[PDB]
């Protein structure tokens, strides 16, 4: 409606100095991404000065115990493309009462790691490739899915132009606009070579918050695949049968990688990273994870082996 | 039609100074909310600066016996999300001719308790937690309900995001900004259990102006469900079968609880709700009930009844 | 289309100093209001500056002999909500071009009425209700009317709120706004008791400008329906069968009933109204109403 | 909705001072525009400061060996009409890892023409129609095809105006002013003679820029048709059955044509064209046709 | 579907001398009709030589889960309108394992009083009126109900004919011909006051097999309101809002009578014409011919 | 659409005196029933006078190996409820060219249980119940569905009548004639407690014949449902979430069994099924059982204690058992196994 977008874009700043807040958090499946509101009593840009919360964990997945309640804390704070104005989005990591953070939460031991003096005096730079695929509601199929099935991996759609070539380009153009607004890296973006699949980039972006952007870039999209109405599925098998999807490919470098210099010590990362058990020369990229796995191991285990790990 | 909203969306400032005032009230049902709006020649912020109103009680369940006529008192002004500019809401409670509250106003009693010199000295905070459901119009059952009926406890929908999970939340972000923008001190809003199921939270807000808002944040929801073509439901138990709602809970502190040593306070205070007769502990929780009466009767109990 | 509506919204005063003004008139049905619009030099707020238009009464049912032509009075100006900027809308009376007026011109009588002295130095005030019916186009039953039919005088609909129970609300509020916009004294609006019936009230309104101002509000009010493809009725009984209407009830005072004590004089006029602050008299031509109110308690000698 | 055309319609330089870049590339048939956007840290109208990209060509069919990676050289920006702002499209041509051309670059040889001092000294402009034809997305015959077919070179559908006439017009008025906020130099549009068939010119262009600017207006048409949700075909035959297309004929001038003029000069550009086999030359790869009259004219000797 | 009906239609007297019989009771509601059916050697027309059966009462509110076995009396038979030929029709009544009539179970106490000597000898007859109202399946309201809502009892329905005033003629026909196929005395039918709603009449009927033969009679009305996608209602007021229904008049003989009324007419006013049949019918009787002042 | 019903429905027996067989097998999933149909020079009754016939194996998920051909035997004739008059169905059990009975062919085992002079000296009547659900073609929930889900165990389905209770009676009493005209031993049918849930019997059948029965019986409910646009479920859970399905319950008795004294004999009979209990449940918990106790593994029947002698239900198999397995399992437990 009209008059339902003009409450939704109801500018707070004209009449008082409130602000909402969208406390957001990885559920249960490691995957489902959940979040709920606050008012704040101003505007805030300091994550640490943000209060903590808390929800209801076994509505989640994540407290099965007689105490269900699980804590939020706030970690990093972006602007919110749908409320606008001062208005933010905050991803949070999550933990038990007691201070333990959840199984389920991976970025504080993301957060070690990059905490780490000889981690973090490396300065180490994440750009992540994100495909992601945008479903028919009813149909679970892609948009643009030809009738008659799986077109193959020489096709017009890959980087495609028209309505019969690119599906979704609305969400997608929208979705790269929010999330510069937001404040996240994103880099780029591109028409995959399934109907209906795209992909975008973040980065460069240092240590722990190339996670934190990544969740926030999968958050605003999926909201925005809400707006329009359209299921995003971040599977590289989305659906039955042959697929082309790419993975999860992480490029990576250091402050004694960019400053040539060296050289050579790209190579021997890529000697660490061999040694652990893909990976290819500046940068490098690590083409292992898949288009679901979490970006705070991701990245946090390629900076361990090439920075701490000793076999 | 984009015609319409143009005229719908007219800033009255431009022309004159006059204002329009909707004038709200609890109907006979204790539940429904009823509204029409006068024009009134300029701004107000007071009121007790406005003027009384009535309206044919015959029409609402409110006046059997021979005279229908029913008066209205302004007790709360917010601003109009929906009319703008300087619009406003008008919480009124609602009396005889004769000057008698109405057995359907709860209002009155509550504002006697809040009055009282030892409530007062006090100063009563409440939370409230409402939930609702958004209901398809035609078939009565909720936003996304799934095919195969009642999912469980354990679902995608509690705080969820994307278009399988999250129904209606244009509506709940609309209302959002609309109670912010009114002045209500709506305090977050979360997805629930059930599809299409939602609450947001109010306060803290001292005294009779609890209820004050309560009803304001209802009647701007059931406003904005009017728009979207949608029916609200705040009934614990909205649909038959299985169904996983909350209820109304109710959060509330004293100045006493506030300050050093609430602790003892606190007990006590839960002591004489039980010793009454559902309360869990800075303050306490307590377990579609009419806000005036719930919120009162939490400081009566605690503050004037004497055992 | 939005194109469509950029145009139907430009702002002619970027690009001249020529406004737009629809003369409106009542029909030969003495309920149907017609228009059609005019473009002006420049600025008008005096009526009787306006010039003098025609029609073919033929096409109205008010010229049925060898002359049809009828001629247009400008009588009154209200700014125009639809064109927006400086276009207006004209209320005009009706009359044979020797200067009759129409037997459909209830205007006329009225505004005699109106124009003596001892009516003129009473200052009589006018508050209308007028109460209406949207109706679905295709079905001509009102908005949200329910399946099982008449829902009797007890019901949600009265001032509610709700997908459920208020029926054109967005049409309701677009002519409030409209309305005063446009300088129309409209004090007020209420969803009425059956499902898709609503109310407004003008006033205070002086004189003969109740009656202008009635007739410029229900303009507005169906040109409202038309953009949104519904059908209004101010018809007491607007469909068959059982059906709770109000009416329309008129609010009235002097001068002298405003001042000290002024209870004399509403008690005297209220049995003068009997016999043939302010006080209530209980599809009517408001020109008629009025009129007749204010000749009763001030000219009429029995 | 509303929602996802704000947030698409979001200007960037209230929050930052980067910009979107949408390198542009012909494809595998030659016929293909393909085009992804990155983010650069600030505003940039020098194509030649622009970073060099890549992409799969396994996947545009155009590298099918052990190494599908090709590069793109930005070689021509223009403002993005779709974005707005500060961000810009960028044509490209494609390279080998290695540095060598792709063959289904026809920019590359264009180019080494135009560059080559007899060519530039004298200023080649060219003048470019591009006809093209909206088809239904379902049905793959064009918008406004009658029940019933081929209705013939006589019609009213050529520069016709009316919702029976004109099929598609509001992507053919985007377009043109699309290109013109790009900075593609159009100069006119019309209905053709087909329905749903329409025309644009681009020109006065100068040498390479000609074909540079061709491909941005044929990126910014199918963006356009993209919107739409309606097919576009730059084929001369894009159905079965007869059909009326006139093709991409081509304007040619040289400074010495605009000189004195002389005419002659004329006379030997266009005995030499004969030989081989301002003034015009009647989906064809316009850096192919441009280039070929001006080597033709000014660099070949017969 | 004609290979559809081709198979519902099969006439198995060209291929055995095996029939079908549907097994017929009342539910727990006590207005609920239940069947199935069982293959049977071949044709027989003593409802006594028929099997007992039974069924899961848990299922159909009538007994507990833990001891759900309820059984089935054959009491009368009717030749079956649906599947045709030696098929056949069984009105049952219902027992626990133990041998007790269910409290749902009517005919027995019906049974008892129509066996009793005074009431036998006496041969009551029954006259019933049954209305009924034909509703639209998705929106539960009668068919051919008018857009602006109920129309008053004054109109053109009541004995009507064409397409505006007649609605679900089809099924009142169907079901006619099927009861008279089926043995019951259907003694006439009816177009009612309100769109979409009928009467048949059953009568005269001798004692229990009124019981019998109008809960026959109502089984068969709703098997066709289910071929034809309807829903049907006995219910004297079927839909909210003002409805016009007559009710449950009984008509009622004695072999006395036949040959009177005032002495019966007083016991009943002190408690000619005057819910489950086989309780009005028989409470008739026992007052007129049984009962105790 | 007359026009084509009309050619369906031709009686070739007054152009010709050739008949059509319609060869029928189950397929490599355990649950599929393939079948095709040839023509013959004139009326058969006798199966063994039925010619083998074959199939591509790799087709159907019976022969990985090199070899696709699978060998077809003919194992029993119904009549034909489809093509009518002489025509005919033939239940086929499957075979390797070289003579083995493949890993899916469960007859094979059952029929030499069923040979068995101890077991043929018995006379084992075999009752089968099959449940299965209708669904709707496109959505895949079942046929009466309510908009609002699950409805519960307690409802209006249950034997009921009219068009907000019944769903697919068209489908139920077309098989019901069907499996009658055809020859099959078809006793009863009923309407479940879900929407869509139905009912069959067959029997009593004596020994390999109740699966050759059960099976034809499949066989034609399918092609029911096929005609109609609807799709037939035999899956113990045919949708997610709660759902009351019962299974396949089995009835057996034995010539003593049935006579004076029987109710001893089931007693025994009982014992060894307990004692083999979970081997049976592999191959269809604790093992119990009761007259009127559930869910036992199996049931006695008032009528059966009170008379001394009938049958007993073995409740265990679920709605897609083979009847060759259970059925013949039953009679080897109880007559020739040795503990």
């Amino acid at each position: 409606m009209s008059l339902l977008s003009d409450l939704i874009n109801l500018n707070l700043s004209e009449s008082s100095e409130k602000i909402i807040a969208e406390y957001i958090w990885v559920g249960g499946s490691g995957m489902d991404l959940r979040s709920k509101a606050r008012t704040l009593p101003g505007p805030v840009s300091d994550p640490s000065k943000l209060p903590k919360w808390n929800y209801d964990g076994s509505s989640t997945n994540q407290a099965p115990g007689q105490d269900s309640e699980v804590i939020l804390y706030p970690q990093a704070i972006f602007k919110d493309p749908f409320r606008q104005g001062n208005n933010i989005l905050v991803i949070c990591d999550v933990y038990t009462p007691a201070g333990e953070p959840l199984p389920t939460n991976k970025r504080y031991n993301a957060a070690k790691i990059f905490s780490h003096p000889d981690v973090a005096a490396e300065v180490p730079w994440y750009g992540i490739e994100q495909e992601y695929t945008l479903l028919q509601k009813d149909t679970n199929w892609p948009l643009g899915w030809p009738i008659g099935g799986y077109p193959g991996p020489q096709g017009p759609y890959y980087c495609g132009i028209g309505a019969d070539k690119a599906y979704g380009r609305d969400i997608v153009d929208a979705h790269y606009k929010a999330c510069l607004y937001a404040g996240i890296n994103i880099s780029g973006i591109n028409g995959e070579v399934m109907p209906g699949q795209w992909e975008f980039q973040v980065g460069p972006s240092v240590g722990i918050s190339a996670g934190d952007e990544i969740w926030a870039a999968r958050y605003i999209l999926e909201r925005i695949t809400e707006i329009a109405g359209v299921v995003v599925s971040f599977d590289p098998k989305p659906i039955p049968g042959d697929w082309n999807g790419a993975g999860a490919h992480t490029n990576y470098s250091t402050k004694s990688m960019r400053e040539n210099g060296g050289y050579e010590i790209i190579k021997k990362a890529i000697e660490k990273l061999g040694l652990r058990h893909s990976v290819r020369v500046g940068y490098f990229e690590d083409r292992r994870p898949s288009s679901n796995m979490d970006p705070y191991v991701v990245t946090s285990m390629i900076a361990e082996t090439t920075l701490l790990w000793k076999p």
